[PDB]
């Protein structure tokens, strides 16, 4: 199965659809359809009934429809890599962005055993904690198990990072990812964004209200923000996918993103 037919179908974009058809074709030895049958994305294809199906293919149809629920029902597993690697591109982004727009001084990286920064080049005191921390970086690291009951006092200068690190309640002033909410009251969910101030550079146009660039302040969209973009979201699409979700302080604002330029 290509990659992106291992995310959830609601994920999938018209041409991931047409790449199922013709998968489904060679695993089940159906009769070939012409792959502009199902001209919509997975969110369409999921409305559609299976009487829709059969119009739509009267040879395969029926099948294709099954297939789907049954896709539906039991999700195939992800690649831990892929999913490794899609989460850090997205805690870099997030966590860059959040010292851009609100230049706190300290950052506060809670349940971090490795002493690694994700946004090495900002301009802030990197500060690592970790009830456990790895034997060959504890030497930097402070041994602590954060619990809102006995912390929330602390820690209230700059911002905190809790890469999936679940603990009870998050303070006010903390970038999350959680993996699956009593815990999130002091946040907001984090909507999708993407941010860069990497060069424009030229050689299907990009509308979007999310590509936060310097080309989009006119909503132009340069080749290679727009690869980046689309890269980046593919990404994003397989983190939240796989039941991780981003929460943030109240007070962040894309605008902020937008005034760097
Ligand atoms: N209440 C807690 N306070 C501090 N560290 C914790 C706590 N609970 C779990 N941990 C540590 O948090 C880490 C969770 C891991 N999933 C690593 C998360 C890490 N931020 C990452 O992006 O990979 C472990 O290293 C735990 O030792
Ligand atoms: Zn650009």
């Amino acid at each position: 199965l290509p990659a992106h037919l291992r995310l959830q179908p609601i994920y999938w974009s018209r041409d991931d659809v047409a790449q199922w058809l013709k998968w489904a074709e060679n695993e089940f030895s159906l009769r070939p359809i012409d792959s502009n049958t199902f001209e919509m994305n997975g969110k369409a294809l999921l409305l559609l009934t299976k009487e829709d199906f059969r119009y739509r293919s009267p040879h395969s149809g029926d099948e294709l429809y099954e297939l789907l629920q049954h896709i539906l029902a039991q999700p195939a597993a992800g690649d831990e890599l892929k999913i490794n690697a899609a989460c850090r591109k997205v805690q870099h982004m997030v966590v860059k962005a959040a010292l851009l727009a609100d230049k706190f001084p300290v950052l506060h990286d809670i349940g971090n055993p490795k002493a690694i920064k994700c946004v090495p080049q900002a301009d802030v005191e990197w500060k690592f904690y970790d009830a456990q921390p790895c034997s060959d970086k504890a030497y930097k690291i402070e041994e602590l198990f954060y619990s809102y009951a006995t912390h929330s006092d602390k820690f209230t200068d700059g911002v905190c990072l809790f890469w999936n690190c679940n603990v009870d309640r998050y303070p006010a002033n903390s970038i999350v990812c959680r993996f699956d909410k009593s815990a999130f009251v002091n946040l907001k969910q984090l909507p999708f964004f993407y941010y860069s101030d990497s060069p424009c550079e030229s050689h299907v146009p990009l509308k979007s209200a999310t590509c936060i660039t310097r080309c989009n302040l006119g909503g132009a969209v340069c080749r290679h923000h727009a690869n980046e973009y689309r890269l980046y979201l593919d990404a994003y699409n397989m983190m939240i996918s796989a039941g991780f979700s981003l929460w943030v302080y109240k007070q962040f604002d894309t605008y902020n993103l937008w005034n760097t330029f």
